[PDB]
């Protein structure tokens, strides 16, 4: 099971795309929800996914179809298409999956952002990092939910360099295009939903807190957050879990205002990415690094919670910290660092301890040498 938000809000959840092209948004949103008798949200809503999955584990297709069996019928605590709370504007978070993911597979975050009183909007890029994604050739195609899958490009060596910062160009201008249609909607655009779906998009309408926007993401998403912040000053800080800094250009470094939040896992970080983090250090500038103990690089993503402890183990899925206990650390110094940042008046900070590393499950900045 994936764990239930921590916050005093029911969560619900739908997907919004919009245009209906590859080059539209997709995004699976996470809000506070005014209802908690509807179903359960689906985890990976379709097989292709699971196709997409078995070609970024570089296993045989047919392992898709067992991964399928295993977790096709997997939910995760959100209520599909649950009215949104009404009579509060709430805090934006735009959020980058990583390579090999999608959209639907940081809902532990997402879930519990929004019980906390965030609307979270997880992407879905198209830049073909996603395991899979998909999108429609023209508007016939859309309404009968004609659908074309977009699978996961594997690199060269001599491509990484290239296509890589190609890839995290592309995913920034998602987020982006992603943060201006949520905005178009608070305002009142009419957006019709390419997916159609029983969710009315005129809820949202001024339910945004405009100026109060964040971006978050996990490895490749972590490097989002990044190339993000340094495009586009409508984010107004950003969190890093296990960024992956390899796509990012040399010339972004130095060119991200915005305080920018730094969690990492144990086992995953090397010195050549930490060094990378350093470079965004600046003592005019805000900067925050933890590191969580015993915590691997799935940590931060929800298969971390399909399966068992052993598998999950074997499989790098889990390390020797609880999952249920490495999430709340990362959610909860998140919460801290969003409310000082976006200047929010709830009781995050009673987690400030947190963002300074400061428990027995954190250390402070990181356990890698680089001197
Ligand atoms: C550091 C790299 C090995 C080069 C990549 C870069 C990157 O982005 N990585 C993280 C992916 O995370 C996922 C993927 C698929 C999932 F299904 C899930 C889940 N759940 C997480 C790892
Ligand atoms: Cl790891
Ligand atoms: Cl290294």
């Amino acid at each position: 099971k994936i764990p239930r938000g921590n916050g005093p809000y029911s969560v619900g959840c739908t997907d919004l795309m919009f245009d209906h092209t590859n080059k539209g948004t997709f995004l699976r949103l996470y809000y506070p929800s005014q209802d908690n008798d509807r179903l359960d949200t689906l985890w990976i809503p379709n097989k292709e996914y699971f196709w997409g999955l078995s070609k970024f584990l570089g296993t045989h297709w047919l392992m898709g179809n067992i991964l399928r069996l295993l977790f096709g019928s997997m939910t995760t605590p959100a209520n599909w298409n649950s009215p949104l709370r009404p009579g509060e504007k709430y805090p934006l978070v735009v959020f980058s999956h990583g390579l090999g993911a999608f959209r639907t597979l940081y809902s532990a975050i997402g879930i519990d952002l929004a019980s906390h009183g965030f609307i979270v909007a997880a992407v879905e890029h198209r830049d073909r990092s996603a395991s899979a994604t998909y999108y429609f050739k023209d508007q016939s195609a859309a309404e009968i939910g004609d659908k074309s899958w977009l699978y996961l490009r594997t690199l060269k060596q001599e491509e990484e360099t290239h296509i890589r910062n190609e890839q995290v160009r592309q995913r920034a201008k998602e987020c982006s295009q992603a943060l201006s249609l949520i905005l178009d909607i608070d305002h009142g655009k009419p957006v019709k939903n390419a997916l159609d779906l029983k969710f009315d998009m005129e809820q949202l309408k001024d339910s945004i807190d405009r100026e109060k926007i964040a971006v978050i993401g996990h490895s490749f998403g972590g490097a989002t957050v990044i190339q993000t912040l340094s495009e586009d000053q409508r984010f107004r800080c950003g969190i890093a879990l296990d960024a992956w800094m390899f796509p990012l250009g040399d010339e972004v470094y130095s060119r991200i205002p915005q305080p920018l939040f730094f969690i990492n896992s144990e086992y995953f970080q090397y010195p050549a990415n930490i060094i990378k983090m350093k470079k965004c250090y600046s003592p005019d500038k805000e900067r925050k690094m933890i590191t969580i103990r015993g915590s691997v690089h799935q940590n931060f993503a929800d298969f971390t919670f399909a399966t068992g402890k052993i598998i999950g183990h074997m499989l790098k899925l889990k390390g020797d910290i609880d999952s249920n206990v490495a999430i709340d650390l990362s959610n909860k110094a998140s919460l801290a660092f969003l409310q000082k940042h976006l200047g929010l008046h709830k009781d995050f900070d009673q987690w400030d301890c947190l963002i300074e590393g400061d428990d027995e499950n954190l250390i402070p900045g990181t356990n890698i040498n680089t001197t």
